[PDB]
């Protein structure tokens, strides 16, 4: 259960973003439909009124929490892959638009998974930006928590994998445009309940055999990572 507060810039602070640039719903519940439009950018998608500007090669940098800001971020337990995905904001998220520019899921040396790692973060892991054409842009991280994904969502309802999905609004103003966006996936679509990754049993499955749902990592994508880039509790 957790949320998006707001983005860094370049360790730059851009301030509150809930329901301002970042498409926030109402609350931290899970998605757990793999096929509802709720996958896409969460139950509240609609066009919020402000959109942050970067340029291509920034640092862009997601600040999530539970309750209330740079708090315990997710529950520890509550282990599972983190990615970020990009598309053009004339799509509003439909169709094949979706181009993923970062995953991380179990590092074998830290024996860590990704949501744990993001507690240590602080709740903050980032992308670089691309060399995309300037204009609006949506970014689509997602946690996805594996507690419950033992069971398959459309078979049991009350289980399945549990998705926390937040949709800013960017907007890339510098960049060369060398490496323009290639195709995307769908969401919902993407993910169904054949794909790896999707139903994985975390307790008795060894964490090196994980395989993420695809798409893979977009060759143009710049880099990323989940790490404390700034101290929410002096900026
Ligand atoms: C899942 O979403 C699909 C597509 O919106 C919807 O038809 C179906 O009723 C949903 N399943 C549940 C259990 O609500
Ligand atoms: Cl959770
Ligand atoms: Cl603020
Ligand atoms: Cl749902
Ligand atoms: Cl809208
Ligand atoms: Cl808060
Ligand atoms: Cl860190
Ligand atoms: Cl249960
Ligand atoms: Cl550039
Ligand atoms: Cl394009
Ligand atoms: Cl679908
Ligand atoms: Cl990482
Ligand atoms: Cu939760
Ligand atoms: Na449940």
């Amino acid at each position: 259960h957790t949320l998006v507060w707001g983005v860094w810039v370049n360790g730059v602070d851009q301030g509150d973003g809930r329901n301002i640039y970042i498409r926030s719903p109402p609350n931290n519940n899970p998605v757990k439909n793999l096929t509802s439009p709720d996958m896409t950018c969460n139950v509240d998608n609609r066009v919020v009124p402000k959109s942050v500007p970067v340029n291509a090669g920034d640092t862009l940098t997601f600040e999530w929490y539970h309750n209330t800001r740079d708090d315990d971020i997710i529950a520890s337990s509550h282990h599972g892959p983190i990615a970020v995905y990009i598309a053009p904001a004339a799509s509003n998220g439909q169709g094949n638009v979706w181009v993923k520019l970062f995953e991380d899921a179990y590092n074998v040396t830290n024996s860590t998974w990704a949501v744990d790692r993001l507690i240590t973060a602080h709740g903050q892991h980032s992308v670089v930006v691309p060399h995309v054409a300037p204009g609006d842009y949506l970014f689509r991280a997602e946690i996805i928590a594996l507690h419950e994904a033992d069971s398959l969502y459309s078979q049991n309802p009350i289980r399945g994998a549990q998705f926390y999905i937040s949709c800013a609004q960017i907007t890339i103003n510098s960049s060369d445009d060398s490496t323009p966006l290639p195709a995307g996936v769908p969401f919902p679509g993407a993910y169904t309940d054949s794909t790896p990754g999707i139903q994985f049993n975390i307790y008795t499955t060894p964490a090196t055999s994980y395989v993420a749902p695809p798409p893979s990592v977009w060759s143009g994508a710049l880099g990323g990572s989940i790490a404390q880039v700034g101290d929410a509790s002096l900026e």
